[PDB]
Order: C-alpha cells, then sequence, then structure tokens
C-alpha cells in the first residue's frame, strides 16, 4: 500500500517493530559485525549499487544495512514470495533500502519487483536461487556492461547458473558462496537441520519422537535435517539416488528404501534433493491418513503439487501454512507453507549465528568482485579458501576458543616423505 | 472484555480460529479420541459438574469439549496467565464451557476467575499446579461435601498435595495423574524436551548447536531438556542435588557440575526442578554478556526475577517474550517469556499426540473419581496400572503396531524357582 | 587339575597373571577401595564365613579379596561354568580363598563345585542368579540354622527368589542387590549396553553401523543395548510384550515389532529379557543367511537352543564362541558363546568402574545381613536408599565432581504447600 | 622360525587356525566375494607379480588369496610390526602366497623382510604407510622400470607420496586408494570409530560412559572416533589445528579447545593426526593420574614415546598392550599398543563389512594399473568414480537395499537454467 519510486512495502508504520527483529539478531552477528566495522571506516562500496534477491528477514536485513554502511547503494526484491517478513521490509525502507517485496506477493508481482529492484542500474547482483541473474541476462539485456558480477546463495541456484556457463550465455562472472566451506557444511547442514524442525514445529504443534521421517536426499541440507530429526526423536529413512549417500546413511543408522517404500510407512516427508517431482501422484497415492509434507528446497518443485490437486475432492487451510488435501477415500494429506522452504515460510530462517556466517561470505563476495571482475571471465568461481579460514577464525575469536598451532617441526614432518618406519 | 455470568473471555469474535485450532490438534489424539467415543455413547458424566484450572490451548479445549460430550457440565479457569490463548477459550465459551479466562490477566483476575469457575458447585476438580484445590480449602470450604475428589496434573501439585495430605488438612481424594507411567514417562519427558526448545527457538531464533545448554535439574522434565538439547547440537551440562541423578547425567555424556561453575560458562539456561531460587543473584553476576534464561517448572520461582531487577540499570524488551537485563558493567542477560513456562508462553505447549496421553489419563481419573470416590479416603492416590496399559494399548493399536505377547509358558516361568542351570 | 580340599582349578601356575588382572581393575575401583579400606581397620567379618556364587573374573576377586581383608573365610564357585577366567581364579586360590572353578565346567561339576564351596558352613550366601540359594534350601537342609542370610545380584535371581518366598519356602532373609538403584539404573543399563557390543565386536570382528539390530525386552539391560548399539550406528528394532516399555522405545526413536517381523529382518539379534523361548524355532526359520544372536540374560533358555539343533543338518564351530547351525536350505546362522551372556563369556564382563558400584553394594549388603539378620524376616530386601546414596557420594567425590546443596529455604518450599501463584 | 625361500614365519602349525579366521570374516566380504568370484572366471592377473605391504590379518589375507585366485604370484611383508597375526600369515604361506612377517619382529627385520617381498620383482606394488614404495625408490632402483603402478591405502601414505610427486623423485604412477569416496568415507570415518573402541575397550575393561575423552585431530578418522566415543557415553573434546575444522566439532555438539587445556581434564587421549608430536612432554605433565593414552595414526610419533621415558623414573607392563610410566610425584600415565594403531595392535583392527569395501577398491585399483599403466604418468591419480559407484551398488544389493533412479526428466532439470519461479 506504501507504493513508490524507492520501494514498495505493505505498511510503513510496521517499520519500529523491524527495526527490533533487526537489531536482535545483529547481537549475535559477530562476523558480519567485525566486518561491518571495517566497511564503515573505508566505505568500500562507495559509488557502488547493489541489487539484492534474498529472503527478506532480518538477518538479510542486517547485511544490507552492512553493504549500505559501507557506502552501497542498495536494492532488493525477494527471494520467495512467502518469506518476507512486512515488518523487517518496513524497517528497510525507512533506511533508503529500495525494497519491492511484499510478504504473498502473485508470482508476477515477484517479477514486477524484481524489475523494480534491477532499475538500481546494479554493479553487483546478489541472489539467491539465479532468478535475479536468469531476468538480467533474458529481460534486462541493456545493463549488462554495467554489471560487474553476480553471486549466488544456494545450491539450486548455482546448478542453474552453471548450466548458463556450460551453454555459453552467461555473460559476466558469478559467485557460488554456496560453494564455500564456511557454507555448505554450515548453513545448508547445521541451519536447514534446526530451522527446518523449527517450521514444522510451529506449523503443526505435532510430536517428532517416535514418528517415521522420511528424508529425501542425503546432501548437505537431507543429512542436517535426517541428524535433527533423529535428535528430536524419530525414527529416520534416507531416500537417495546417490548409492555412496544412500551408504553413508546407512552407516548413520538410517533405512535406506526407495520413494515409493518409504511413502507406505512416513509420517513426516521432508524434501531436500533440488530436484523435481521426487514426490508425485503414486506416492501420495500410498501415504497414510493424517501424513504430513514438506520442502526444503529452493523451489516448490519437489512434492509435485498438481498432482495432489488431481487427487483432490476437497482443498482445505486448517491451520496457517497447512494445506489439507483430501482424497476420494475420504485420506486426508496435508501439505506445509504451500510446498514451499518450510524454514522460511512457517518459521523465521536460520538461526542468526548461521546466517551470521553465509552472509559474512556474501559480503566477501561482493568486495570480492568490486576488486576483481576485471580479472575474471564470464564463468561460475568459487572464493579463495582464505576468505572461509578468515570467517572461521573470527567465529572462534568470538565464542572464546584457542584452537592448537602446527608447530613448524610439524609442518616439515607433513611435507615430507622420508619418515616412515 | 466480553463477561457474563457464565463466561469471561477477551473476545468472543477470535472463536472461529480457536475451532480450527481445536479441531486441528484434535486429529491427531487418538486415544481422546476413542474415549470420547465412549463418553458420547454412555454419557457417563450426566449431571456430574466439572471445574478444571488447566492451560487453556487447543488440546486442553478438546479434554474440555470430550467431558462436555460425556453429559458433564464444564467450567474453566487458567492455570497460568499467560498460557491462554484468547481465540480457543472464546471458542469454549461458545461451546458452552463457563470458562473465566483472558491472556495477560493480573494475579487479581487470576484468582477473581477461579473463583468463577468455582460457582459451579463441581463434583470433579481437575488442576494444574493445586491452586484451584488449595483455594477451594482455603476460601470455599462451604463446598468441601459437594466434591467427590479432584485430579493434580503435574510435579509441583502433586507435591503441595501431599503435603497437604501429610499435615491433615486435605479434605477428599486427589488422583495424582502426574504419577502415573502413560505420564510421567511421556509428557514431563519427551513432551517437555520437545516443546521446551520449540519454545526457546521461537523467542530467540537463535543455533542451538554449539552452545553451551545447562540443565538445571535432571528429573523427568530434565533429563527430556537434556536430551533434545543435544540432539540439536548443544554441549549440556546438568546441575542436580541428587547424587544419583547426578551420575546418571554423567553415564549419559553430559558434564555435571554445581550452579556457580555452571553459571560462568553457560549460553542457554533451563530450570526444571519445580524449586525456588535455583538461580540468584549470584549466578547472575557470574554469566556471560546474552546469556538467555528460560523456566520450564510450573512456578517462575526458579529463576529468581527480583534479584535481576536489583541487579538491573534497565528493563527493555527487544521481543516478545524477551526481557533484557542491563547490568552496571553493560552484560545483558536475556529472560524468556518472563520466567514462567517457556513451552507455553513463547511456544503452543506439548505436541498434541502427548497431550493426547496425558489428558486421556486425565479423562480416566475423572471417571475414576465419578466411579469410586464413595470408598477412597483423603489422600493422594494413582491410577491402577491397569488404566496406563490399556492407554498405551490405544496409543500403539492408532499406530499400527503389534507388539508380542507372554506365552502361559512364559508366565508360569516368571513365576518359578527350581529352573537354574 | 591343581584339585584338593582348598580349591580346584586349572593351573596354580597361571597366577601370576590372575594378580596383574586384579590389580589392574582394582586401580579404577575407588568406591570398593574406599570400602576395603575401613574393612582393614575394623575387621567386622573376623569369624564369620562367606560362600559366594558369582561370574569369576578379576572385580569379582577383589570384592572376594575385599571380604577376606575384611576378616572373612571366604569360598567361591561359578555362577555361568564358561564365565570363569582361569588364571584370576589360580591367583585367588593362593590368596586363601576356597574358590572352585574351571572354565568350560560341565553341568555336574557346575554343581559339585558349587557344593563344595558350600562345604565352608557359609553363615552369609553372596549368590547370582540364585543357585546357590536354591541349592541350599533343596539339598542342603542341614546348614539352613547357620545361616544368616543371603544376596542376589542380578533381576533373574531376584525373580526367583520372590517366588521362593511366595511359596513360603524361603527360609532365611534375602537382600535383592538387583534392586538397589545404583544398582539396576547403573550396572544393568550402562554396564550391559558397553558390555554386550565389547563381546559381540570380539567374537565376530563385524560392523555394527548400517546393521539390524534387534533388542528383544527393553528393560534396564535392553535399553542399554539399544541405546549403545544407536551409539555405535545400528538402527535398532525392540521386542517387547510390555505396551509402556514398547512405547518408550519407540519415543526414543527405535522400530518397535514383534519376533516373527523382526526376525525376517534383523541381521544380530540380542535377548535381554530374563525370559525362556523368546526366540525358538518359527524365528530362526524367518531369519536371513548368515544372522548373528547373542544372549545378555543369565540363563542360556532366551534363544532355545534344542530348536536351533532340531533345524540344523551340521552344526560347526568357526570360531571361538560362534556356534554354526547350517539349515537344510543352505542357510548358516551364527549363536555366540553357546547362548550365554556375551558380555561374561566372549569379553571381561561390565567395565570395571560399573562392578565397583555394584560390588561396592554387595559388600554393604553382606555387612548389612551380619547386623541385622536378627530383625529380619525370611524375606527379600531391599537395601536402604542410604547406601545408594552413599555409593554415589563416594563416586562422585572420586571423579571430582561437587553438586549443588539444597539451601534450608528450598527444602521448606518443598515440604511446603501454601505457596502457590 | 619357519623361513624359507618363499616364506617366513613364526610358526606353520598354526595354519590351521589361520584358515577358520580367514574363511569366517570371508563369510561377511560380499563386495571382495563378487570380485573374486570375476577374477576367478577371467583369471586378469596371470603371469602378474604383486608384493604387497598391508596389516596382515584375516581380512588382508582374503585380499591376497582373491589376488592370487586372479592368477597373480604374490608377496607380502608386515605394515606394522605389531599388526601381523602369527596364524593368519601361516594359512598364507601354505596357501603358496611369499609372506615374510612375524609378530613383534624388529625394525632390522621389517625391512629385510620388505626386501624379501620385492625379490619377486613385482609389477604391482600395493602398500600401506608408502614404506615399500619409499624403499623401491632408494634401495631397490634396479627394479623400477618392471614396476607398473603402485597403490597406497592410508592417509599418511598418500601424503608421503605426494610429497615425493612434487619433489620429482617419483618414478611410476601411484593411485590413492585412501582417496577414494568409498574408503575415507566409510574406512576412515566408520570402520576406525568402531575399532579403535574396540581396541581401547579389550585393553583396558573399562568404561566409556561418563569419560572425558579427548580426540586431537577431527578429520575422517577423528570425527569417527569422536563419533563413537559419544555414542558410548563419553564427553569428548575435539583438538585441532584447522579451523574449519574446530568449527565442525563445536556444531557437532563438543567441546573444543587446545591441547594443553584438554590435557589437564581429559581421561582417555585419542590422536588421530597423522603428525606428528602431537602429545609431547608438556601434555603428559599435566595429565591427571591413570590418564590412557591411545594412538590411531599410521606411525607411533603422534604421542611422543621419548618424552614419556624421559619424565618416568619406572616403566612398567601391567596388562597387555598397557605400558605404564610412573612420574617422579607417583602419577601413572598407561600408553595403549605401545603407542601404535590401537584398532590393529590390540584388537582385529576394522570390522570384515569395512575391510571389504576398502579392499575391494584395492583389487580394482590394480586391476585398474594392469590396465592403464602404459598411459599413466609418474603421479598420484584418484580412482575414477565409476569404480567407487560399482562397489557401493554391490554393496547395497548384498544388503537387499533398492534405491531410487534418477528419472531422464529429473536429469534434464537439473542441467537447465530457465525453471525459476
Ligand atoms: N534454508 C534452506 O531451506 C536451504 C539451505 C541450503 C540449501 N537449500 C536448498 O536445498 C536443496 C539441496 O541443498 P544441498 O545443498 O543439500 O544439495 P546437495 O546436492 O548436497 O543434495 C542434493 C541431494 O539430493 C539427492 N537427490 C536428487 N534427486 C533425488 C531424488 N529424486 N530422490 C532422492 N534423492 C535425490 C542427490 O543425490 C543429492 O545427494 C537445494 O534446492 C538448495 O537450494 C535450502
Ligand atoms: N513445562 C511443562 O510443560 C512441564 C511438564 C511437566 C512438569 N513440569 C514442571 O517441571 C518441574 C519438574 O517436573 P519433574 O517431573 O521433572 O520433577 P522431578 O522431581 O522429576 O525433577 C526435579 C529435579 O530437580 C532437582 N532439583 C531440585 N532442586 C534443585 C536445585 N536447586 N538445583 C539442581 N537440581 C535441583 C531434583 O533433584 C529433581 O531431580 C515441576 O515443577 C513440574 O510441575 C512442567
Ligand atoms: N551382565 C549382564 O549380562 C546382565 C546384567 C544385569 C542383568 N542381566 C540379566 O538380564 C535379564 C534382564 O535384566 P533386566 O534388569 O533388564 O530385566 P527387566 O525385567 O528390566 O527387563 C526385562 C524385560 O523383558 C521383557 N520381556 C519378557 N519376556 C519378553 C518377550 N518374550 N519378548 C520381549 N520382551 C520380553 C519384559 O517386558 C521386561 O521389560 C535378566 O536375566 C538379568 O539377570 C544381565
Ligand atoms: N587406525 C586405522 O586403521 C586408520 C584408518 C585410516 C587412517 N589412519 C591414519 O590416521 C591418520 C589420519 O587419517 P585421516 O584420514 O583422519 O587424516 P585427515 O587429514 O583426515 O585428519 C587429520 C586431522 O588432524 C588434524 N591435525 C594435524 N595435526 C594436528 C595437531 N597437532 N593437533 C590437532 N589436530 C591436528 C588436521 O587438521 C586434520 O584435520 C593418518 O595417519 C592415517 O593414515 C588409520
Ligand atoms: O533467515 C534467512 N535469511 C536469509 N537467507 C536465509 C535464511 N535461512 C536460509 N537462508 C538461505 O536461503 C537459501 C535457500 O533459498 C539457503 O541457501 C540459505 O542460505
Ligand atoms: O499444550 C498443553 N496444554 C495443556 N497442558 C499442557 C500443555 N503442555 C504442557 N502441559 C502441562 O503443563 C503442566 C505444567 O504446569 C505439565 O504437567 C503438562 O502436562
Ligand atoms: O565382570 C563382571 N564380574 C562380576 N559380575 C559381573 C560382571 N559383569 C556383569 N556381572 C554381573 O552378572 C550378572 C548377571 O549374571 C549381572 O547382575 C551383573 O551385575
Ligand atoms: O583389519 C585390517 N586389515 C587390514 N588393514 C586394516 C585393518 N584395519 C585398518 N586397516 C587399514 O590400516 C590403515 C592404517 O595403516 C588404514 O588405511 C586402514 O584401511
Amino acid at each position: 500500500m506504501d507504493c513508490g519510486k524507492d520501494y514498495c512495502v505493505k505498511d510503513l508504520s510496521l517499520a519500529e517493530e523491524g527495526w527490533k527483529k533487526i537489531d536482535w539478531v545483529s547481537r549475535f552477528m559477530p562476523v558480519l559485525q567485525y566486518i561491518k566495522r571495517e566497511f564503515e571506516e573505508k566505505k568500500p562500496f562507495k559509488g557502488v549499487r547493489i541489487a539484492a534477491t534474498l529472503h527478506l528477514e532480518m538477518k538479510t536485513a542486517f547485511l544490507l544495512l552492512t553493504l549500505k554502511a559501507g557506502g552501497a547503494e542498495v536494492s532488493a526484491a525477494a527471494s520467495n514470495p512467502l518469506s518476507t517478513q512486512d515488518d523487517v521490509v518496513a524497517a528497510l525502507a525507512k533506511a533508503g533500502v529500495k525494497v519491492y517485496a511484499i510478504r504473498g506477493e502473485s508470482r508476477e508481482q515477484y517479477y514486477e519487483f524484481m524489475h523494480k529492484a534491477l532499475d538500481i542500474r546494479p554493479n553487483i547482483i546478489i541472489d539467491d536461487g539465479a532468478d535475479m541473474i536468469s531476468l538480467v541476462h533474458k529481460e534486462r539485456q541493456e545493463m549488462l556492461d554495467e554489471i560487474w558480477g553476480g553471486s549466488e546463495e544456494t545450491t539450486t541456484g548455482v546448478i542453474r547458473l552453471r548450466a548458463m556457463e556450460k551453454a555459453g550465455i552467461l555473460k559476466f562472472p558469478v559467485i557460488a558462496v554456496n560453494d564455500s566451506y564456511m557454507k555448505y557444511l554450515f548453513d545448508n547442514r547445521y541451519g536447514t537441520g534446526q530451522s527446518t524442525w523449527d517450521g514444522i514445529m510451529r506449523a503443526t504443534n505435532l510430536l517428532i519422537a517416535g514418528k517415521n521421517v522420511v528424508v529425501v536426499g542425503y546432501g548437505w541440507c537431507g543429512r542436517g535435517i535426517a541428524m535433527r530429526a533423529r535428535g528430536l526423536g524419530a525414527t529416520v529413512i534416507v531416500v537417495e539416488v546417490d548409492p555412496i549417500k544412500a551408504l553413508e546413511a546407512r552407516m548413520d543408522g538410517f533405512l535406506v528404501m526407495d520413494m515409493k517404500e518409504a511413502a507406505k510407512i512416513g509420517d513426516i516427508f521432508v524434501t531436500a534433493t533440488g530436484n523435481i517431482k521426487c514426490i508425485r501422484r503414486e506416492h501420495f497415492e500410498l501415504m497414510k491418513d493424517g501424513a504430513i509434507m514438506a520442502n526444503a528446497g529452493h523451489f516448490d518443485v519437489e512434492i509435485w503439487k498438481p498432482d495432489l490437486e488431481k487427487l483432490a475432492v476437497e482443498i482445505n487451510n486448517p491451520r496457517p501454512n497447512v494445506t489439507e488435501y483430501k482424497l476420494k477415500d475420504g485420506r486426508r494429506l496435508y501439505l506445509l507453507a504451500d510446498g514451499r522452504l518450510v524454514n522460511l515460510v512457517a518459521a523465521d530462517g536460520h538461526p542468526a549465528e548461521i546466517m551470521d556466517m553465509s552472509f559474512a561470505l556474501q559480503a566477501k563476495a561482493a568486495e570480492y568482485i568490486k576488486d576483481n571482475h576485471e580479472r575474471l571471465e564470464p564463468k561460475v568461481y568459487i572464493l579463495p579458501r582464505e576468505i572461509d579460514e578468515m570467517v572461521a577464525r573470527i567465529k572462534l575469536e568470538s565464542m572464546g576458543i584457542k584452537i592448537e598451532e602446527l608447530t613448524e617441526e610439524q609442518k616439515k614432518y607433513l611435507e615430507s616423505w622420508e619418515h616412515g618406519t
């Protein structure tokens, strides 16, 4: 309703509560605070314009204000129509961030707002899922030479960007922030493990313990979801298409079976494949009455909703973020968060300390593009490992943890080859 | 304020949303559904009057409607001023339950409303914390002879009632529902373990993994909170006064230390003692900046608020359910949910499937008083174990689990002595 | 071969290695060391004669030498023909303990040696499984009036003694050492959890992780076996006849099914029921090729060997403590330790620190009978809880652990009833 | 000493018991059985000569017999003097494998025997630790041109060989078997995790629950040892020099601290660094009386023995595989297995099912060298991932596990970029 040239938000008067959310989580993001203190002294982004597509909650807002405190002019659009937190977005507009996002946006508004954030003519694109980078190449080619580079936050976006590189139609360098150690080993695994179950408990008020929990995919996200489910008392069943990862899951104490077999016995289904149609018609037909389904991957195509809609004679909404599909035989299957990332739609996303480390890497990626975009080709690059090591050492210092250091004798010993028995 | 002779609630128009919540959780309470079916067929509480003091959310409402469906006239009052959900109690008033409760109500309203609930002149009293049973004994002795018996839901209430029995002031029989196997082994341990971290994550959006979590008390709630804290990645420290339970915690993999030593290193403190002043001035003086404190016990006297108030130079409110106490040296200590039951005040309480089991026991305890009050004494009794076994068997059938049965040969072997080596 | 009036052992020349085993574990039994220091100063067992039936390994030997250091004259027979460690027993004979035990004893030698230990005419009988107490009543009635009392170490023996009491034919008081908190919460649960898997790994050199482990019984032993199996990476399936314990196992994250269903899928079967014929013919007929079976209960009647012998066309012994039953269709099923307690026959029994606490209670039980046998009836008694608390406090002191103490205000608060909201 | 031109073993009569052990573990090695079947049908190593340096127990023997069954002439030498099992190597000599190994052999015999194994003039060298590959390069250059290539089994050996490649002294290609997915993710983590505690329990008979377990190194072995220590009830502390891995350990629930601080509080220390002098004088000076030390790394230089010797006033041997170092103040520190690979020297090594996977990779690496040596360079290569996938798929079939397969639609989606929101 408060919609103009410089922003489009639901209600500017929600800003006071948004500021409190941003201030609260920033108390627990020491790595990004450390970087912000530097950005304020050196203003490395003076004159630089930055367009961002991220999940617009209070940790994201602190990243954007950090970039703004480094002197950047910043625009923002939502990365998912339903992950936007309206009060936080109101606070970003009052701060001078050109943010275009209303929670519950239509698909068309999603793209209209993404285009409005692009109007800033960014030198740097910060993206989560690669929609903005894809949109620039497909509908806004008039500004590619202005773009120094982009960065991509999540696995599904990195896969899209690499296919763009393979097809030769990527036109500027992108940093695969998702591919950094301090990202996928912590965000994808520990962050999703906690916040997926946070979201599922919040939407349902159901018991995890003594449930058959079916985790589809045992990559970084899935093994984190499986680890925390087990930690909450569930019997965990893992579905994989990779035989090495299936054996890993067995060795971790989990049942491994295929999707039809898992569909007969699961109580709670969570998808984390990054793929399309992992759960479709013939799986829904086998599910027990009252089964709960949730998706943790980036796009809502992992649980195939049109198959659910075709099976159902009634579609009801008994709770916020719970869609009920009632089948011909009377069975009711429940889909959480409309099949979209359950941690960000039913809850508050990853915890503050996790996003601290991811978004610290995003800030260093943006600084990396600024400094090196002339040396880079239109390809997908990974940040140098020294940036991972810097982030880890700042985190450990803020926890009061001191680790052993290699002695010079040890350094020589590991580089040598004559010291056998 | 919508308050007639029959009810007193915040806002009757909220009732539609309370019904949805009640309908939702009831789909996942099979044991109580099974009991509700029989109560509707046989009407065993026809002409019986029941007054309840419970935490007034969804699952409590389904219990109260189950009793009413069995013929009972039911009155209800809050067990904690801040656990009440205003939309659920609006639905209960519309349904004919004489409920007197407003979220946030004053202590004076808490007791005024408890008296209004008692105006029904009950035959059975269902209590959570033993205030209502204590109130009849202190201010409403004119209806003691009408009361068949009471039932107590929680560990703190059972302790009070056995102290009343030891003192000779208990005037009618009391069923200690908390002492049933199907209660304290499931509700107190598995329920509290999950819902305590539900509430803490909900209030703070902070990471549990890699935190020092201090759990005070290693009784049934304490070991549940510890089990799930560990399941979520935390390093757990247990503080106990019972030496056997301290050893149990060690063997279970936890650090054990006293409260001063734990105060210096904890990031998150959770009390589960049912005692007074477990965490007090000298502990607050030792905690790290940004320590987070939560109480899982029934009364908010475990973390001693007045000592935080005396220590503080400012008291701020950065989030819902987060009080900030700022000390002279700039440290900020955070108290969740005002030091009250964090699972019920910052979240939705125990999961539906847990309360299904607890409240099935409450329904049966009410039936047990109806059928046995004429041959019970003014003492504290425990439900016969056949009822625990019935609740467990109904729950197992609803899960599709079929267990082995003792053969006659095995029963005779277990009662013999001549079959050694 | 070295067999006389005062002892019967395999080889006296093994004593030097037995002494080393006894000295080693005694370094890690501080509670029994504490008690031994007292026994040496007060000699409370001067003139007292003690007959013991225990598993004759090096922790048991230290208990017996502790009793001897208190001035007791001590005899000993094995509690299982196959748990005796010949070198330890040689060391006991050189110390003056009248020990009659050879590893691999026949059933008849087992009883002939048990009778020889009885020839001491004991005032106190220390028993594990209740064979000696049963033998005295059935074949050695000429010495009952000399016997002050007995104590019983394990669950299966306590069940036998209580049936003896119910039949009115128990003739002296017995202490149910197994029923003490510091016994079944630690020995039965944590001790058996570790040492069962110790024994199974040692006999087989097989991988626990990624196996279907079927635990029969979820009492104290079974839940300890299940907990450690899961900790070693196994998928754990629990078989129970108690619906409450079955639900507990579900809530702990384990699969629960009946024995036929478990027999089709288990890779490793462990029995811990204390019952007869939990695994019999129609379970063996469903087992996968190469299934491994082990028993942790006291008697070898839990896995019904005669059904295995009838099914097999060849019975082979591919490894020590592995019996191979080859079936008509070519399947091979492996029974460990001849179906006898796998932790004590395939390995070294419970770890030293666990037996420290159990055998400390056994020493205090013997001292309890000495001091109170005149006040006691021919019944089964449990040690007073103060002895449990003493043992726990000595253990905690030896670990360097200090616990919180209740303040006087807290003591009053927990005994009060007027402090509600 | 039974030593001809063709073998040198302790005692040929032990062979019957070695065969039983070999036959036993082979029943549980399905992947290697599958490969053995093909090797016998196709005889791909006919006329090929193979020299191996491995830990000579049962599973190693089945690998060597598998190679021989494929037509190979096989020689073998010990990878560690104290990991050799004299009965197994007796069976290998009887079978025609030219094995030169005695348990406890001197360092001079270790190298003499390695030279005897090399007297076969091998075409393929299979190594564990890279001594044999290092020995050919330093003392036996007269057969470098006959050698097709070598394979390295372990992390320490791969480090040495890549240092030889970086220095230009490597003269023939080398397969880093340790770097295969089906190796380091299973062998190094799950295998070492189980067999390290197998060996420690076997040597000490002490309780793991409620101990402070210090794990030095959080690589693949270290995190396996930590995972299973926690699974057995211990409080685990990780010591690392890598800051990312330190953070991983925290998030996994473990305390992280440096080695001096961990030295003061550990009860059990386990090194898994592959480095030198991780635990040294100043740490021994800080440890508690009765601390137990064990090494899981390939060379016994992680716990620095000479510093214990200088600190000690007595060195005693209270148990097999337990050295006692008594210090001036009476403290006794215990070193297990002489500081060598505790799983192999104090127990039976990794479980059969783990070595099945590792040694299946060795068999295929030997086949890979046979088929590709004419187009490889003097470099360190990793086996193609198709072989890892083949090993994992054979293992899954033998477990009865059927996993889902990527549809063609899913493969095309994973390679597209236009399908966003
Ligand atoms: N906050 C969040 O919810 C969050 C955080 C990080 C990543 N993600 C999203 O999660 C998804 C994956 O994250 P990752 O980092 O785990 O990817 P990853 O590639 O490590 O794991 C993907 C796994 O899915 C498996 N898989 C693919 N199709 C499958 C199928 N049909 N059945 C079973 N298994 C299948 C693959 O074998 C692979 O192991 C992506 O969409 C990523 O964007 C979400
Ligand atoms: N939040 C919920 O929904 C929920 C659920 C069940 C019970 N409860 C409440 O939780 C509390 C405990 O329930 P329980 O069933 O665990 O009781 P319990 O007696 O099982 O456990 C209490 C433990 O606290 C220990 N303790 C007492 N004072 C202590 C101190 N000063 N320092 C350290 N340890 C101390 C005691 O030794 C005892 O082991 C009660 O108030 C009960 O009503 C709350
Ligand atoms: N060192 C050891 O190996 C060791 C240590 C302590 C006790 N024990 C022995 O272990 C056995 C039990 O020990 P406890 O203390 O666990 O007994 P417990 O009674 O706590 O557990 C016994 C369980 O077995 C279950 N059960 C009985 N028959 C069953 C059946 N047919 N199928 C499935 N479950 C069945 C019962 O429901 C009960 O829960 C006894 O024989 C005891 O002597 C051995
Ligand atoms: N016992 C077995 O059967 C077995 C099995 C596999 C590997 N290994 C041996 O175990 C060792 C490690 O194997 P990996 O595969 O774990 O190696 P790796 O490199 O995965 O892990 C080594 C870790 O040690 C850490 N580290 C190095 N020096 C350290 C120090 N001074 N203090 C603390 N941490 C330190 C490094 O940071 C690294 O993370 C190697 O020697 C390998 O050959 C033994
Ligand atoms: O609370 C959050 N704020 C911002 N980004 C988040 C939060 N939680 C997860 N992600 C990010 O969302 C991506 C999936 O689209 C993941 O890569 C994750 O890093
Ligand atoms: O969601 C809930 N509804 C009703 N009661 C609850 C819920 N969660 C916990 N308790 C109950 O509160 C008592 C402590 O005062 C506990 O006994 C528990 O059974
Ligand atoms: O190492 C040991 N020494 C002596 N007794 C033991 C050991 N391990 C277990 N038990 C005891 O054996 C009983 C079963 O018959 C159990 O009660 C246990 O306490
Ligand atoms: O039982 C075994 N037999 C043969 N090799 C083994 C066994 N257990 C571990 N290793 C191997 O020893 C190497 C360290 O030197 C590890 O790489 C591991 O694969």
